[PDB]
């Protein structure tokens, strides 16, 4: 509408600037990314996905028959580092809550040779996994540039992915995070705790009422005492003031 562009920016840059972080948001219209934030040259840097790699666990592990939608994972009893993560779930609450420990069975499940198969067969960032299969998207060795998230993003949104169309809508029923007058937000965050410095991500889509998809990747620096509340705030407002939302 009215609003120039500079000043979109400014705003933009100005909620990363105000949690006291650095980060982009790169978002995609059609076949055009534009990128936005206080650090614009975190666009093409490789970080870890961190738990943004549970879709791809989940696309793989559905449609190689590793799980159902249905089947509920049970707690083993051990101790965890929430309490919401010591109780039985399926593979869309873990999703929501990012249970790690789940994806990694789920990950057992597949096993490293399969697993390695699949990342290399999607063409999901470095496509590196190494040896140990249960950590890989953790610390290392796989990493991804926000650029190639939004793009994965924009793939999985419209059933581009190389995986049964079933498995793909299945997938995006767990990433529902948002509802905002009429718009879906379909996304999935990721932090990366024991990388240093720590990685921040929130990958996913909007779907509008009218059926248009726009799909956004925001990257930046967890910081000590960060909530992690803040990489959803940081891109509702930057969605919002570009009037996707
Ligand atoms: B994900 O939301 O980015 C996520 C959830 C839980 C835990 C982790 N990372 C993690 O446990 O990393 C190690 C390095 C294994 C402590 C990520
Ligand atoms: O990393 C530190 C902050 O961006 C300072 O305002
Ligand atoms: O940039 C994105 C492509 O999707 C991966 O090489």
């Amino acid at each position: 509408m009215h609003i120039s562009s500079q000043q979109h920016e400014k705003a933009i840059k100005s909620y990363f600037d105000e949690a006291q972080t650095q980060g982009v948001i790169i978002i995609k219209e059609g076949k055009n990314l534009s990128t936005y934030g206080n650090a614009l040259a975190r666009a093409n840097k490789e970080y870890v996905p961190a738990s943004t790699f549970k879709m791809l666990n989940a696309l793989i592990g559905l449609e190689n028959h590793k799980a159902t939608t249905n089947e509920i994972f049970k707690w083993d009893g051990k101790k965890r580092t929430y309490p919401a993560w010591e109780k039985d779930m399926t593979l869309g609450e873990a999703m929501a809550l990012s249970a790690v420990p789940v994806y990694q069975e789920l990950a057992r499940r597949t096993g490293l040779e399969l697993m390695q198969k699949e990342v290399k067969r999607v063409n999901f960032g470095n496509t590196n996994i190494g040896t140990q299969v249960d950590n890989f998207w953790l610390v290392g060795p796989l990493k991804i540039t926000p650029v190639q998230e939004v793009n994965f993003a924009d793939d999985l949104a419209h059933n581009r992915l190389p995986f049964k169309l079933a498995t793909q809508e299945e997938v995006k029923k767990m990433l529902l995070i948002k509802e905002v007058n009429g718009s879906k937000i379909y996304a999935k965050s990721g932090w990366g705790m024991g990388v240093t410095p720590q990685v921040g991500w929130l990958t996913g889509w909007v779907e509008q009422a009218n059926g248009k998809k726009i799909p956004f990747s925001l990257n930046l620096e967890m910081k000590e005492g960060m909530s992690g509340s803040i990489r959803n705030e940081i891109t509702y407002k930057s969605l919002e003031n570009l009037g996707i939302i």
